[PDB]
């Protein structure tokens, strides 16, 4: 036998930062949960117990929050880079770092229509994720997200002309109700190291921005014809505004309310145009996935 | 051996309910989960196997949405009390209805900022809650409640002055950050019967929203000596606005963040005035509790 | 506006001990989650601010991992008891201590048909519980209880006989899945303080496995006329073979297996006699209560 | 821009199915949680509102209890192999199938010494997962695995001689706790089709029960050097015993249990040699992978 793969370090390390202004008072805060995987030449850690090879995983967690003091914490796409490049340039045989961050919603309180200086709410479970592989020789790959975005729409949304035959019993309809939970990332072009993502630096917020907003748009103002169908206006609109990305990749459950027959109640209307009362359904759900990249 | 209690039902009874006005094409949608617990004399159908006492599980689901049809599902207060009503005087040996409703957040969508027709967004897991107790000839007892309502301030708190032992380690501190989920729960008076619940209507939604700017500016604008001596000066200010609660009650969790000492590590400076990453702590926490009522 | 009731203390505090005998080499581990919340004279901590009457949550924590390395933790009855007593007995005015235990299985393995000396296997979530109230003056009360406990019988349940109205739509049946999460609590006699609880040592881990035995028994063998029948015969016998019990109460989930009818492709029979594959149902179900105590 | 990959189907679809032997009256269940996804010519139903190319999800459902229906659902490698070669035998234009069940645990109950014929226990959260790829004219990748296995053991694991520099604060140790929740995957070699999948029916669940042994008996004998040593001698054990699996993957938390220096309170011993209570840590972890493949 032969180790054909291995990585190993640190997950779910959370970390808080606080940025204070002297000059106006106002402090701002970041949250995050950080993973930091490490490939290089370690295989004998695994075949011959040799642990010289091992940089603890308690000392990457050491890193991680060290890292977090020297460096901005945002966008997270650069303190991503930054802490994957420490890695393979501090240890001679770690040849690949791969850095997961979940950045969590502190957002600032409105106190009296005033911006509060420093409290803060968490409004939704939305995170905005990077995933930062930093290869030696092979430059920084970054792939930005955002998850947790919930969302409906009560009309507006359609499904019918799909295959019919013997397994199939799902009625046609022009008129129903569609919710999701969205999951977007999209995916920059390679990056030939730390300089050059610093160059980008403003483009990631923006980016970011730029697809919530357009996901947000195109699901409310869209006359959907499918999932399928939704979803691939939302992957067309992100690439075309902003050309440092490469491909988009949406995976969206389609979460499912069901209308209630009530008719067997005193005749109660209550399905097609009638319908008033649904039942969400927790299980079983759609899922629709779609990677758009350039022709 | 005897039945000294007894209550049974349906839990989990996910609703949706959507509103069109087909005047200005505007849509609204209310979704909530349900549990319905029924009381009175049902003790036979456990000690002898007698089922006919038993209003079977699934026809009380039944009346749920059958009641969502027929009725306005908010205030959730009233939907609470028409649906507990409802069992006590349709079955003569159902004495006691116990209905519980959680309020799931869909919040209309601003598009170019217009709000949007028909397009809603999860902006949170924080839920406004009710639990109605309808008993046969008591009337009509009502716990309204806000919960998963998470906060953070980064500074203004303070804990020092408590007692100090042989098992006191904790170091006094003038300047900390504060963080929970707020769980507060409002008691309104007696109620005779539906009737005079319908009399208050207008009450209901002004409360809650009362009761939530309490808790924000509260927390936001006290210079805190405690999570204990800041949660009692939002119950005082919520009894004050709303002659018709007897009790308000808090249940709030101190999250902790703990700082992290790195001066091992090149005598980095990251304690006391020069803190700036913190470790969250998922567990333990704090746990403090108060119940408010009138002199 | 007056404080009417407070309490607080520290809760989700993990704790895993480990006892080693020297003679057999054989380790033996436990893992609990304790809530400790206290209660006295400390009303003037919310209204004043002041902190010279909190006992720390950080110390309440510190206590119980010296409380556990000083005192044995088994049975969980009588660590929680000695807990509790020595937060009354050590503060002047603290005058009730409320301990939750929630006890975690570490079974050990058997390897090659032998135990093992210090290897072990989480068999199930199912957890052993205790809730302990230590008031000044009014001796100690204790709930047992067993929760988590998952179980399935795919016949000899009925369900027949029950109030059919014009809400009522569920069919009656001869033989339907049964399945539960079951939730059970027995309430010990009040106890006059620390000594009698120790006189009662052996009596509460022979408790527990009766509990848990009569309920596997009961829900295997009885050809069960619903939940509530069947449940009644398992409190029953608990109370039976334990006088020092008071009470026993049991909480249970209805979890619904539907049928499903796939009579619509090619004639295919999936119904009654003919049932073999089935739709688990994750909402909403029945929950069925009751507490039994002495005539 | 241009669909560069594209899936969708059905998620968290949940099954149950009873084998009923008329013979002895025995009955046996299994529940499974199924996804499904399709690939092929489905890329005009994003890019041009054409559903004509599109097998409903929820006929996809239907399917797979269809499925469960006329085919035995055990073993789950056998049940995933005839699920995926339905859908792309059936439909031309439909190229691959990805089928993923979660099989739980219903583990026939012992009473008063006898298995019991139709009552059953869920022992634990431990899962056996398949994920089954048939893609058309390339056969069938089946990934076999078990999960949620959570063991721990209180002696015999060290860790020493790993690197040090300026972020490491860790201590060496040769006696420390080691708990982990087990993730192990064996990739079997590519099966030409359906009969070469039935040709090894009886390979699939020895292997499971091999696997499952292999990992039990290394964790408690080996003397454990690292996390890294210890799998990799699971990997190697799994790879000799079954000549029909490529490779073997393990994903192993570290669930750290940390010393409590109790010495501050009147000098307590209880770290080192003395160390009986701990503090289980929930984040951060370790996380320690490895592939382990032939020569
Ligand atoms: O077994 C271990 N492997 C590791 O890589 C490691 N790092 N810190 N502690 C550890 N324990
Ligand atoms: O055992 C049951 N008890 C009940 O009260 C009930 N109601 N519907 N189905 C049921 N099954
Ligand atoms: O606000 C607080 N209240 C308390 O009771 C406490 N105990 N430790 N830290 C604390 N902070
Ligand atoms: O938008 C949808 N896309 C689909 O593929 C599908 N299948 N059933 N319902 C559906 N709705
Ligand atoms: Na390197
Ligand atoms: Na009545
Ligand atoms: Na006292
Ligand atoms: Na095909």
């Amino acid at each position: 036998s032969a180790v054909k793969a291995a990585r190993y370090g640190k997950d779910n390390v959370r970390v808080y930062k606080v940025h204070k202004d002297e000059k106006t008072g106002v402090q701002t805060v970041y949250e995050m949960t950080v993973c930091v995987l490490l490939e290089g030449e370690i295989e004998t850690s695994y075949t011959k117990a040799d642990n010289s090879v091992i940089v603890a995983t308690d000392s990457i967690k050491n890193t991680i929050y060290i890292t977090a003091k020297q460096n901005p914490v945002t966008p997270p796409e650069l303190f991503g880079s930054i802490l994957g490049t420490h890695f393979i340039e501090k240890y001679n045989h770690i040849h690949a770092a791969h850095v997961n961050i979940v950045c969590h919603r502190w957002t600032r309180m409105d106190i009296d229509g005033k911006p509060h200086p420093h409290s803060f709410i968490r409004d939704s479970e939305e995170k905005r994720n990077v995933q930062v592989d930093v290869v030696e020789g092979k430059g920084i790959d970054i792939k930005s997200s955002l998850s947790g975005l919930t969302v409906l729409k009560s009309t507006n949304s359609q499904f019918w002309g799909f295959l019919r035959d013997e397994y199939t019993t799902l009625k046609e309809t022009w008129d129903r109700i569609l919710s999701t939970d969205v999951d977007a990332t999209w995916q920059w072009k390679n990056f030939s190291g730390l300089q050059e993502v610093r160059s980008h630096v403003p483009k990631f917020d923006a980016t970011w921005a730029t697809a919530r907003e357009v996901t947000l748009k195109t699901f409310a103002e869209d006359n959907s014809a499918s999932v399928q169908a939704t979803m691939y206006k939302m992957a067309e609109q992100i690439l075309a505004r902003q050309q440092l990305i490469e491909t988009v990749e949406y995976s969206l459950p389609n979460k499912h309310y069901f209308e209630i027959d009530l008719s067997w109640h005193k005749g109660l209307q209550n399905t097609g145009k009638n319908a008033e009362v649904f039942a969400p359904q927790s299980d079983p759900n759609g899922l629709i996935k779609c990677t758009v990249g350039r022709s």
